[PDB]
């Protein structure tokens, strides 16, 4: 996988995530626990790995910061079908009963950080993971706006941040991330594999409203992922296989033209297109939503 084997970076990193309570994931050889352990930090270490766990725990022995190691993989917590029957793949729930964090109301302060590195070959399926588990509130995201600091390649990263002033790389994450959080750079470090970004993920406070809930989002993901599926074609060609309300006077309702494209469409244009339908009266139904897509 990827980790941080650079002193020099792993200080840097270190006085990012300082300047409450941290969990690193997959420390592998320990280079930023032991800069995070230098520096003062409260660390526990969520490591996949059994193989590295040996040395960490020879860091807590013997150093001025209070270690935790679990032997967890972050990344495979809470699967979003399954028997949760995997030592090393747990419930998020029964992690943080024995690590005592206390959920808080999704409006409350950022109760707790994690930080780490996305798998360089998994790092749409952990984003769309991520995303499930934080526009439902479960998993971690049951205990509150868990902050999300994660080394990422460029071109994920590129079409994470893109919009329709990028058209090219715009797709149904950048949508579902730049709603759900505020994201922003902490640091680029240039590695001979390519340019990695270290992306803070808060996410938002107003996410949630009267008409987007932990309870319909899913019916907002469809709509996005039925949009980028021809994103090309103009909004009321995909209203029109979405919902039994008239399409022309819902663009109208967002200040949306009937010719309007997919791709010109900004996140925002989505959640408020999203939220249009959804407020609409004396209606047996709003949306015609019969079928499973894909997370592309
Ligand atoms: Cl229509
Ligand atoms: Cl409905």
């Amino acid at each position: 996988k990827r980790y941080v084997t650079d002193r020099r970076l792993a200080e840097t990193l270190a006085q990012i995530y300082l300047g409450h309570l941290l969990l690193e994931c997959n420390p592998g050889p320990g280079i930023l626990t032991q800069a995070l352990l230098e520096a003062g930090a409260k660390v526990v270490a969520l490591e996949s790995d059994k193989t590295f766990i040996p040395h960490l725990e020879s860091l807590g022995k013997n150093l001025d910061g209070k270690l935790r190691v679990i032997h967890c993989d972050f990344f495979k917590l809470d699967p979003r079908s399954g028997g949760v029957i995997k030592p090393p793949a747990m419930s998020s729930r029964g992690l943080f009963k024995n690590l005592g964090i206390e959920a808080v109301p999704w409006t409350a302060d950022i109760p707790l950080k994690v930080v780490g590195m996305f798998p360089s070959r998994g790092e749409k399926r952990a984003l769309w993971k991520l995303a499930y588990d934080l526009y439902s509130c479960t998993s971690i995201y049951k205990f509150g706006r868990i902050e999300v600091n994660m080394f990422i390649g460029e071109k994920e990263f590129q079409k994470l941040m893109a919009d329709p002033g990028n058209p090219d790389l715009y797709h149904v994450l950048s949508v579902i991330w730049q709603l759900a959080c505020e994201i922003k750079v902490l640091h680029m470090e240039p590695g001979s594999s390519g340019k990695l970004y270290l992306i803070q993920m808060i996410p938002r406070q107003n996410l949630f409203t009267k008409n987007l809930t932990p309870m319909n989002y899913n019916i907002f993901f469809h709509l996005l992922k039925h949009c980028f599926g021809r994103r090309s074609a103009t909004v009321i060609d995909h209203l029109r296989s979405l919902t039994p309300l008239d399409a022309r006077d819902i663009l109208m309702q967002i200040g949306k033209q009937e010719d309007e494209k997919v791709v010109n469409m900004h996140p925002q244009d989505f959640k408020t297109l999203f939220e249009t339908i959804e407020r609409s009266k004396d209606c047996a139904y709003k949306w015609l939503y019969d079928e499973t897509l894909e997370d592309r």
